[PDB]
C-alpha cells in the first residue's frame, strides 16, 4: 500500500507501453533516464497516483524529450520537447559507451596519431568521457564526448597501465562525426601492466589470514516489510532506489515511547563530481559528474555474499529501465545488515561501586557502483543512540596519463612513465530535513573564545554561539574546522522537556570544497561544490543541485538559481545540501588498484530526546 | 630475551626490595608511580639492563624522591630528592581519593556549608580534583588537592546527579588542613536521579536485540610471542605497558618482501587534559591531566569476554605495582584481536571484463580505563594497507553543576536544575617515528590554489607544496583544514623504486585545540594543547608534553621548553607529538551517562612501498 514501494517491472512496463501509445518511443527512440517520483505535499488526502519520470533520447538527431507517466491512470501526464542548448544534453548512455572508440577507430587524423605511436588500432581503447563546457561553439546543442585512449595488450589486459598522452578526440555521437582530433605530441605509452590478478605482480597470495566468522542464529534484529520498509531498534524508514542517484532512504524516523518522530524526509546523494586540475589541453576540460551525468544507480553492482556483504544480509533487488524501457533487475543490488559497533556507553562507578557497559550497532544500508575506471561503496548508517552517518568509499583504478619528463605540479608519478592527475572527489548530500515534522531552522554554531578579563579572570571560559539563517540569500556556508564549526536543524516549535527546541547537529569532516578558480567552467557547473552548506525552501523541482540536465550544461544551474529566490527557511520546510569530499594527489600504493579511502559525515541528535535514548539497551 | 618485554612480577618484587634495602621505602614511603624505562639508543651492544623508574611520596612531609633502579645488577643508580616548588607534585594516589572527603567531614567551615543546604554529611561524598596553579601562596610547595561535593542518596546512587554548586573546599593531604572553604551561596542541589540501572528510569528493557556471533573457527591470524610480542599481517611489534601512559606501542614495522622495516619506534598517549570553561570561581580552576596527574593505566579495567571485546580475543594481564611496591595484575587489561574491515579494493572492469573485490581487516590493541566520572577506551589499529590509526573512546559520566536561574553562556542543562560545564578532552600522541630508521624529517604539506590565467587558462589546475621542518623553533605547527594541511614524515635517505624518499602521512580531524586565554595557568600548563604538532629531537628524558611532574607545576614544563633548544630536526631522530581533542558542549543525550563519542587519527603509507601492498591479499 506504501506510496514510497520500490518501483515494480510491472510498473517499468506500465511505462514503456504508455509512452509507445503515445507515440514517444519509436526504434530511434532511447531512455536516458527512467524513474519513480516521490508523493507529493500535503498528501494526508489518500489518492495513490504512481508517476514516473522519463528522459528520452533520439538517436537520429531529433530533440529529446522530457516526460511525466502515470502508471496509475495509464497517462501522460506532460511531454515537453527539450532545447539542449539551453537546458543541457541527456545523461550518457551505456551503450554510447563503446561509439567513441568505433568512430575514431575509422578516422584518418586519429588512425595517423596512433600510427606515429607504432599502436594497432585493434588495442585502443577509448574512455567515453563527459565533454563539459569550454570555448568550443560547434558543441552547443551537440552532443558530444571526447575520447582519452589506453592500450589494452590483450583481452584481460587492465588499460589503466597504459595510457596514451598527447592526444584527446571529441566525437559527436548522433552525426557520428569526429569533430576534432588534438595531438599535442607523443608521450611514452607507459609500459608496465597493472594486472592485478597476475601471480608475476602479486606474488605468491598470503596463506596468513584465517577466517572471520559472522552470523546471527536467531536472525536480524530489523524487520522489512512491504519490500523496502525498515524497523530496527526504534528506527523506521522506506529504501528506495534511484537510477540516477542510488539508494535513496524516506521518512527516516525514530520511535520514542508512544510517538514516532520524524528526523529526515528524504536523504540521497544528489550529486558527485571528479574534476581534474592537470592544466594539460589533454585533461584540462575533465571534470565528471557521476551521478549527474552518468547515473550511477545503473551501474550498481551485483553484491555476492562472503564478498562484499559479510554476516546476516538481506539483499533488496532493484528494477530499472534499460535503454529501451524494459525491466531490469539488478540482482542483490542493496545490502542492509546489523552490525556491532564496539561500546556504546560504559561506567565503573567509585562510589556506587556498578560497573556498567553496553554494545552498540548500526544499521547499514549500502550498495557499490562502477562507473568506468572508478568504483564507490555508498553506506548510510542508523546507529543506537539516534546518529545518523554516511559514508563514501572510493577505490578502482586511478585515472592514468604519461608522467613528464622532468615531473609535473598536477600529476604524481605510480611507476616508470606513469602517471596519476591530481583530482578531487566531491559529493553533495541532499537532506530533506523533518526535525520532528516539516518546521525546521538551520543554525551555524561556532565555538567561541573568550579574553581573561572581569568576568573571566582567570582566563579559562569559553563559550558558543548560534546564528539562525533566516532567508536562502544567507544560507550558503563555510566550514571552519577552527572553531569547530557545526550546523543545527532545529524544530523551534517542537521543545524537549528542558523547554529547548529538539534539534541534530550536521558534524562535517571539513575536507578542502571545489580548488578551481572560481572563473572557471567547473566552478560554474559544479557552484554547489564550492561552499560546504546549502539551505533551501523545499521545493518539488527543485531536486539536484546541479539542475536536471547537467551533461554540456553552460552553468549557473542548480543551487546558485534556486537560492536567488531568497525564501524565508527560518521555521519552515527546508533542505540541507551538505558538499563533502577527497582531494587526492595519488600515492604509489593507490596503483595498480586503490585500497578504499573514506570521505562522510553525519548527524547526532541535539536535545531531540529528553535523556539518552539507549538506556533501555540490555546487558547481553 | 627481548628488552620490550613487559614488566613481570618479579621484577616489581625486586624494585621494592632493592628500594627498602637502600633504605627508601619505609613505612611512610609510597610510590606514587613505577614504569620500566627502555632500553637505550645505539644499544647495538648487547647488555640488556632492566631499569625502572620510581617517584617516591612521603606521607609524614618529608621530600620525595626520584629513583632509578636496575632490576639486572640489583642496584640504585640515582636517588634524587625532589623539591616539588620547584619541579612539580607527585601524582596524586589512589589512596588520597578518599581523603579529600574524609578531612572535610570534620571541618567546622564544611560542615557549616553542609548544614545551609540540609545535606547530612555521611551522604556527601567529595571528588578528589587535581588543583593547578592559582593566587594561592601557601599552595607553593604543598600537596593540595580541591574538592567538589556530590550527593549520594543512598550506596548505589549515582552521585553525579546531585552536585552541590557554590561550594568548593582546598585540602592539604599531608598535613592533613583544610585551607580554604569558599561558599559563594546555595544552589538547589538537583532533586532527580541519574541511575542508569533503574527500572523506573531506564523503562522496560528492549526485547528486539538479536545476537550477533562473531567467531574464528581457526584461531586468530595474529602469534604472540615472548609475552607481548605481535605478528599480523606483514606487522611486527612490541604491546607495552606502562602505569602513566597506558597501552604503548614499541618497533612498529612492516614485512616488505625480504625486509623488516621499521614505521615508528614508540607510539603512545602521552598526556591529556580535561579543561573546564566555567568562569564560575567553583570550577574556574578546574583542569585534570588524567594521563600525567593522575596515571591512566592504574586504572585500566579488567575486560569481561562478550561485554568489552568481542570475538576471537587475547588478552594481555599488565603487572604494576601497587603504593607499597607490591607486584599487581590488571586480569585481562588489555585486549588483541582481528576485526574485519569491509572493502579493501574492488574494481569491475569494463575491458577486461574482470572482477575483484578483497576484504580489509585490522589488528586492534585496545584497553579501557575510568577516572572518577569519566571513562575512556584507547584503540590503535594497524590496517592491512598500512595504515595506523588511534582512536579514543570517550564516555562515562559527564561533570555536573548546578544549572543557573536564567541560564549560563557556559554551562548545558541535562535536567531540571542539572548542568553540564563547557569542557574539552584534549591528547597527546607521541610518535617516535622511525621511517625505514632513524634518519627522518617532517614536511607541512598544504594544498595549492592556482590563479586562471598563462599555463592554466582553463582555471582547473591546483596543486600542493611541502615545506620542511628543520628545526624545532619552527615546528610548532598548526590546523588549516581548508587547505587540506597534511604533514609527512619521510626518510631523505631511503628512496622507493621511483626515486621518491619513503613516507607516511599523518591526517588529522582538524578539530578545536586548547580554547583557554593565552594567558591562563592552564595555557602555560597544557602549551601543547595549543598547537596541532610538534617535532623535536629524540631525547632519552623527553618523554611527556608537559613535563614528568605535572600536578601542581606552575607552567612552561615539557615542550615549550624543549622546543627552546632549536634542534636539527631535519634528516635525524625525531618524535611527533599531535595534539587531537573533542570539544564538548554536553547535551541531553549524554545524561545519565553519555554515549560514546570519539577523536583519533591517522597515518597512511606516502610513497612508502613500490605499489600496493595488499596485492597479495587471497580472494576468500
Ligand atoms: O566516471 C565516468 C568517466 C568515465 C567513463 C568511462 C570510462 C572512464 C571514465
Ligand atoms: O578525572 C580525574 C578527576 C576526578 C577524579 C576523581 C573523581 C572525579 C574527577
Ligand atoms: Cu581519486
Ligand atoms: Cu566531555
Ligand atoms: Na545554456
Ligand atoms: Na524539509
Ligand atoms: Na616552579
Ligand atoms: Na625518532
Amino acid at each position: 500500500a506504501s506510496p514510497f514501494r520500490l518501483a515494480s517491472a510491472g510498473e517499468i512496463s506500465e511505462v514503456q507501453g504508455i509512452l509507445r501509445t503515445a507515440g514517444l518511443l519509436g526504434p530511434e527512440k532511447r531512455i536516458a533516464y527512467l524513474g519513480v517520483l516521490d508523493p507529493a505535499r500535503g498528501a494526508g488526502s489518500e489518492a495513490e497516483d504512481r508517476r514516473f519520470r522519463v528522459f528520452i533520447h533520439d538517436v537520429s538527431g531529433a530533440r529529446p524529450q522530457e516526460v511525466t507517466v502515470s502508471v496509475t491512470n495509464g497517462t501522460v501526464i506532460s511531454a515537453v520537447e527539450l532545447d539542449t542548448a539551453a537546458t543541457g544534453e541527456l545523461p550518457v548512455l551505456e551503450e554510447e559507451f563503446e561509439v567513441v572508440e568505433q568512430l575514431l577507430a575509422t578516422d584518418e587524423r586519429w588512425l595517423k596519431a596512433l600510427a606515429a605511436r607504432n599502436l594497432d588500432v585493434s588495442k585502443v581503447r577509448v574512455a567515453p568521457l563527459s565533454a563539459g563546457v569550454f570555448e568550443y561553439a560547434e558543441e552547443r546543442g551537440r552532443r558530444i564526448l571526447r575520447g582519452l585512449a589506453f592500450v589494452q595488450d590483450f583481452p584481460e589486459d587492465s588499460a589503466w597501465a597504459h595510457p596514451v598522452d598527447g592526444l584527446v578526440a571529441y566525437v559527436d555521437v548522433v552525426s557520428k562525426e569526429v569533430t576534432r582530433v588534438i595531438d599535442t605530441g607523443v608521450f611514452p605509452v607507459p609500459a608496465e601492466h597493472g594486472n592485478y590478478t597476475d601471480p608475476e605482480l602479486t606474488g605468491p597470495l598470503r596463506t596468513t589470514q584465517k577466517p572471520i566468522s559472522i552470523t546471527q542464529p536467531e536472525g536480524p534484529s530489523f524487520t522489512v516489510t512491504g519490500g523496502n520498509h525498515i524497523e530496527w531498534e526504534k528506527w523506521s524508514l522506506d529504501v528506495g532506489f534511484d537510477v540516477r542517484e542510488g539508494v535513496v532512504l524516506h521518512n527516516i524516523a525514530f520511535r520514542d515511547g508512544d510517538r514516532l518522530r520524524p528526523i529526515i524526509n528524504r536523504a540521497s546523494i544528489a550529486e558527485m563530481v571528479v574534476p581534474y586540475g592537470d592544466p594539460s589541453p589533454i585533461r584540462s576540460w575533465q571534470n565528471y559528474f557521476d551521478t549527474g551525468e552518468y547515473l550511477v544507480g545503473q551501474y550498481a553492482n551485483s553484491l555476492e555474499l562472503g564478498c562484499d556483504c559479510l554476516g546476516d544480509i538481506t539483499y533488496l533487488s532493484p528494477v530499472i529501465s534499460d535503454a529501451f524501457g524494459n525491466p531490469r533487475e539488478i540482482r542483490n543490488g542493496i545490502c542492509m545488515h546489523e552490525e556491532d559497533w564496539g561500546i556504546l556507553a560504559k561506567h565503573s562507578d567509585l562510589w556506587s561501586g556498578i560497573n556498567y557497559t553496553r554494545r552498540n550497532r548500526r544499521m547499514v544500508i549500502s550498495f557499490f557502483t562502477t562507473i568506468g575506471n572508478y568504483d564507490y561503496g555508498f553506506y548510510w548508517y542508523l546507529y543506537l543512540d539516534g546518529t545518523i552517518e554516511f559514508e563514501a568509499k572510493a577505490t578502482g583504478v586511478v585515472f592514468t596519463s604519461a608522467f613528464p619528463e622532468g615531473g609535473s605540479d598536477n600529476i604524481s608519478q605510480l611507476a616508470p612513465g606513469l602517471g596519476a592527475p591530481f583530482h578531487q572527489h566531491i559529493f553533495s548530500a541532499r537532506l530533506d530535513m523533518a526535525i520532528d515534522g516539516f518546521t525546521n531552522r538551520v543554525e551555524e554554531e561556532d565555538v567561541v573564545r573568550q579574553t581573561m578579563g572581569p568576568g573571566n579572570e582567570r582566563g579559562n571560559a569559553f563559550s558558543r554561539k548560534r546564528t539562525v539563517l533566516t532567508r536562502e540569500s544567507e544560507a550558503v556556508r563555510e566550514a571552519d574546522a577552527r572553531t569547530g564549526r557545526t550546523w543545527i536543524i532545529s524544530n523551534p516549535e517542537s521543545k524537549n522537556r528542558l523547554n529547548e527546541p529538539v534539534g541534530y547537529k550536521l558534524h562535517a569532516h571539513n575536507q578542502p570544497t571545489l580548488l578551481a578558480d572560481p572563473g572557471s567552467s567547473i566552478a560554474r557547473r559544479a557552484a554547489f561544490a564550492t561552499k560546504d552548506l546549502w539551505v533551501t525552501r523545499y521545493a518539488d523541482d527543485e531536486r539536484y543541485p546541479t539542475g536536471d540536465f547537467v551533461n554540456q550544461h553552460s552553468g549557473g544551474a542548480g543551487l546558485p538559481s534556486y537560492i536567488a529566490q531568497d525564501r524565508d527557511i527560518d521555521g519552515q520546510d527546508i533542505v540541507v545540501w551538505h558538499t563533502f569530499g577527497l582531494t587526492h594527489f595519488p600515492r604509489v600504493e593507490d596503483w595498480p588498484i586503490m585500497p578504499v579511502d573514506t570521505v562522510g559525515f553525519k548527524l547526532r541528535p541535539e536535545g531531540f530526546f529528553d535523556r539518552s535514548p539507549v538506556l533501555d539497551v540490555p546487558a547481553n
